[PDB]
């Protein structure tokens, strides 16, 4: 459901160097690399 829900949630694992991160942190430290996300502000069908 919502609270406490089966799967790793909060930190992000890194693919570059395959390496956990802190969820905070936006940035690998192993790597230093830039964490996979999408970009501000939603997207969809609107006028
Ligand atoms: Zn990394």
């Amino acid at each position: 459901g919502s609270s406490g829900s089966s799967g790793p949630e909060g930190s992000w694992d890194c693919e570059l160097c395959l390496v956990q991160n802190k969820a905070d942190s936006t940035k690998c430290l192993a790597c230093e690399s830039a964490k996979p996300g999408t970009k501000s502000g939603f997207k969809g069908f609107d006028t």
